[PDB]
């Protein structure tokens, strides 16, 4: 099985405990672990923080005590212009000179593959995606003969239905990549003026003009375009999403005046780490969807869709039993990485509850 976990640039800012260096990382933990984000400059691929080529070279020494950990880099991501992929994609003299640039850079920092996080093609963009990854992998083919191991290529697919056939054509890139990653936590917002949760497994026959937001549709659909179910891999938060509430309203439906205040750590509206979630479940009414198999919590007037040990091993069982290449965790510095804010004294909490299912029978 694959375990992908990506590790963020910007957890290194975080203050006191919240903040976050590939040292904390656990080696033996994931089978490959994904650097966001990588920024594209003179139609290159470059660095995005200043002190990157540090936290590359930190992270890349994990490898010392594990020789079989992969290590990737990842272009894009949402704070990245969409338009400015789509701008490097659709020309050829730009798209050729981005791609010439990357196996020098990868090698030089010692990456194994690259990440295409592009969120979202639009409909104009289909085939220019389909182009970039194609034209790239050929790049990492021809780049082998010199000796080298291959260069992985894989990318950040979205989860609903109208993202994916508005700009995706599942069954060309996945003959190229070598994993995609199902973003299957996405499902809910801010933008709906309703209290929802982000990560459903199942249906829950409680809403019924979304049967197509949760990951047990995703993952199907996605099979029936023809991504291989062995290069399939299903997002997992460790995160999760908080309302303020507009009303005593704290059922299924309630009313939302917006995102929830922020975390002390974390600092980002409508947004908690796992770790600031275990400190918010204290004194807070802890509820649990049993249709849609995922708990949310409610104190205040905060109301706060996540996921725990139970939840996360429910989607680690669902994506054995359809046999897919494995899951892929965002993030691991929204996890509780030194194991001390979740009670039991554990590190990773949630990242190992993943990893004990993969792990047995
Ligand atoms: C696989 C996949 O595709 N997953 C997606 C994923 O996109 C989704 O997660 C969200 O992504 C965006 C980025 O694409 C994240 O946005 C964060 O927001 C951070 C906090 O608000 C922000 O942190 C700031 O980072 C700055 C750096 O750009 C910091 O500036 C620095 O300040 C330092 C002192 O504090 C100073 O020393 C540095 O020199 C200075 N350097 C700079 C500016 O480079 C700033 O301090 C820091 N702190 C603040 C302001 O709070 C990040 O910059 C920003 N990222 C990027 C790349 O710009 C967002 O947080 C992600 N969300 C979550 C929940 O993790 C994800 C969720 O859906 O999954 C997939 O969808
Ligand atoms: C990334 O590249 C852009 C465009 O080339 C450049 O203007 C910018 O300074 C870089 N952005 C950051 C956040 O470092």
């Amino acid at each position: 099985y694959k375990l992908i976990c990506y590790y963020t640039s910007w957890s290194q800012y975080r203050e006191g405990d919240g903040s976050c260096f590939p040292d904390a990382i656990d080696p033996f933990l994931c089978t490959h672990v994904i650097y966001s984000f990588a920024n594209i400059s003179n139609n290159e691929i470059d660095t995005w923080e200043w002190n990157d080529v540090t936290l590359y070279d930190t992270l890349n020494t994990l490898k010392n005590r594990n020789p079989n950990l992969k290590t990737l880099l990842s272009v894009g991501g949402w704070n990245y212009g969409s338009q400015r992929f789509s701008k490097i994609a659709s020309k050829t003299q730009s798209r050729r000179t981005f791609i010439k640039s990357v196996p020098p850079f990868l090698r030089t920092h010692g990456f194994d593959g690259l990440d295409l996080a592009w969120l979202w093609p639009g409909w104009r963009d289909k085939r220019h995606l389909t182009t970039l990854v194609k034209e790239m992998k050929a790049e990492f083919v021809r780049e082998a003969q010199a000796g080298t191991e291959q260069l992985l290529l894989s990318a950040a697919v979205t989860a609903g239905k109208i993202a994916i056939d508005r700009g995706y054509d599942i069954a060309q890139i996945s003959r190229h990549l070598d994993f995609i990653s199902l973003l299957t936590y996405d499902f809910h917002g801010a933008w709906r003026q309703t209290v929802g949760h982000h990560s459903p497994l199942f249906r829950g026959n409680e809403d019924a003009s979304s049967r197509f937001s949760n990951a047990d549709y995703a993952v199907s659909y996605m099979l029936r375009l023809g991504a291989p179910a062995n290069k399939l891999v299903m997002g997992i938060p460790t995160f999760g999403r908080s309302y303020t509430l507009a009303s005593s309203k704290t059922d299924v439906g309630a009313p939302i005046s917006g995102p929830g205040i922020p975390g002390r750590f974390t600092k980002w509206k409508g947004i908690l780490a796992y770790y600031e979630i275990c400190d918010f479940l204290h004194g807070a009414t802890t509820h649990r969807f049993r249709d849609q198999q995922v708990p949310y919590a409610t104190k205040g007037n905060q109301w706060v869709a996540y996921d725990d040990q139970e939840s996360v091993k429910n989607k680690a069982r669902y994506l054995k039993n359809r046999q897919l290449a494995g899951a892929m965790v965002w993030a691991l510095d929204l996890d509780d990485f030194r194991g001390t804010f979740c009670g039991q004294n554990l590190t990773f909490p949630l990242t190992s509850a993943i990893k004990d299912v993969l792990a047995r029978v």
